[PDB]
């Protein structure tokens, strides 16, 4: 199979004035880019897929691949929606505009069942042939890819290859990995990343690497290379940052973390996301103080 | 306040041939209208809002609003989204085209913070001129409207009414009604219908009432009556259905009922959704038998 795997980014999506700030975003994946990033993910949760228009989806893709061309870079596309005819749509679009691969997150708010997960899935890879990473996160969609559904898609279909966890449950990737450790397990869950990857997962598609681009990269290639205690320091060493960055609802803290940082122009979001509390405006601000945050 | 109440159907959405079939649609409206329903809702989480386009939305939210004309039966539109700029193009077009009022789920996926909810529905609302209903279910969305949060937007925003409360969850309903007992709680738990209108909810956003709209219609006239023991009697009777009927996701089992019960012509739902396994089949045909469902 081929896979996309290593450090990667779930890219924000910059606003001005409402609309999205091309450049900004060329920008933030080239900085990505340089500082060991091994693919970035356009339009995922943190992009703020449900606010973006199914055109401004599509520009951010368009520029993610277009940012990556003569680099090593791969760009795995965000193109989950719960209509499966949208998310065919969206791989379609991804396939036939130069991604190496699309990320597709399980259906939300219509909690399909494992059967309808199944066909959802399915009808998506065989739209497209390029690799389809799985991507599960209950505590947003309100539903769950079982391991067994994990495990009938990666066996089924040609370019399933794997799955972004974030559902907090070690025991699964412990299950998914020991019932097929041939699938590409990433983790979607940056204060766990080191634990995932010690049990076999081959990447991450990580919130913090979008400020700490470099060190989220040597601890994924700490880890894959087995330098498990060089790995670990990293991602202990990173554990205050990767909750705070979750105070509240992810891309909240990492958008207001980027602005702080001076990497964007503006604290803007797309209702119904909206600036932080002031006092977590405070917190995000003083755990940052304890890194060292690259610029451009 | 301007306000929505009594017993209202969460309407399936029929599809033939992988479209709206549009004269069942309003068929099914009028079987509604005639076994004493007071409003209907087109297009919610039962009418499979995630898989249609902006264009058949807007159409069933027209048949609806169009077949309850010269009729005592209101029209409250579906008109959620978890993007604010299409939850208030929905209840944009929701009032040009005649409906009484609208429903809007909180956003789901993205999970804005309570700030966030509050800035969601309060452009909502400005937006129209007609009664606006909250609509909590926590299990699809992954976000909760606090109980602060309902009441603030009822006092703060004129034509936020109430809320369709879908958390299993009767001590926030003492909660809500014993803060602000001015406004409209609405059930939308089927098996808990009586328990929530007991305590001074004024009506119900039915599942049920798509296959037995009598029984739900005269549970809701006998609790606001103050017949609580008729009420409780209907409900009691009606727990066997309404569990069965969320055996699956919600709308599998009610299309699955309402095809077995042979008001609607196919068993067609759009991907992600889809039939149920052959145990909840039969599972839902058997407890059907102990009803009389009404036909046409
Ligand atoms: N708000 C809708 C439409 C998004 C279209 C672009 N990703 C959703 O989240 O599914
Ligand atoms: N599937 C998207 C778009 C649906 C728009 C029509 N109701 C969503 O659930 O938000
Ligand atoms: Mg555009
Ligand atoms: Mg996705
Ligand atoms: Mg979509
Ligand atoms: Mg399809
Ligand atoms: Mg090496
Ligand atoms: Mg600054
Ligand atoms: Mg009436
Ligand atoms: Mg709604
Ligand atoms: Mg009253
Ligand atoms: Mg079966
Ligand atoms: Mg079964």
């Amino acid at each position: 199979k081929n896979i996309i795997i290593g450090a990667m980014t779930a890219l924000i999506t910059p606003f001005k004035n409402g609309k999205v700030d091309e450049q900004s975003y060329a920008r933030l994946i080239k900085r990505q880019i340089e500082n060991g990033i091994d693919a970035v993910v356009p339009v995922g949760t943190t992009g703020e897929s449900a606010t973006l228009t199914h055109e401004e989806h599509r520009t951010c893709i368009e520029i993610a691949v277009e940012t990556c061309k003569g680099t090593k870079v791969k760009v795995l596309a965000g193109a989950g929606s719960n209509a499966t005819h949208a998310a065919v749509g969206l791989a379609k679009f991804a396939k036939e505009h130069g991604a190496d691969g699309i990320l597709s997150v399980a259906p939300y708010y219509n909690k399909p069942t494992q059967q309808g997960l199944y066909e959802h899935y399915k009808a998506i890879a065989q739209s497209v042939d390029i690799p389809v990473l799985l991507y599960n996160v209950p505590g947003r969609t309100g539903c769950e890819i079982s391991t067994d559904t994990i495990i009938k898609l990666f066996r089924d279909c040609e370019n399933i290859y794997g799955v972004k966890e974030a559902s907090g449950n070690i025991d699964k990737c412990v299950d998914l990995l020991a019932h097929e450790p041939r699938m590409m397990l990433i983790s979607g869950e940056d204060a766990i990343n080191y634990p995932i990857l010690s049990n076999g997962g081959k990447g991450v598609i990580s919130v913090t690497s979008n400020l700490l681009p470099d060190m989220i990269s040597a601890l994924t290639h700490f880890a894959l290379d087995e330098n498990y205690k060089e790995a670990k320091k990293i991602n202990d060493e990173l554990y205050n940052i990767n909750k705070i960055l979750f105070c509240e609802s992810n891309p909240i803290p990492i958008k207001t973390a980027m602005y702080l940082a001076g990497l964007i122009e503006s604290l803007e979001f797309r209702l119904p996301l909206c600036s932080p509390s002031k006092e977590n405006f405070a917190k995000i601000e003083e755990v940052m103080k304890k890194y060292k945050i690259k610029g451009f």
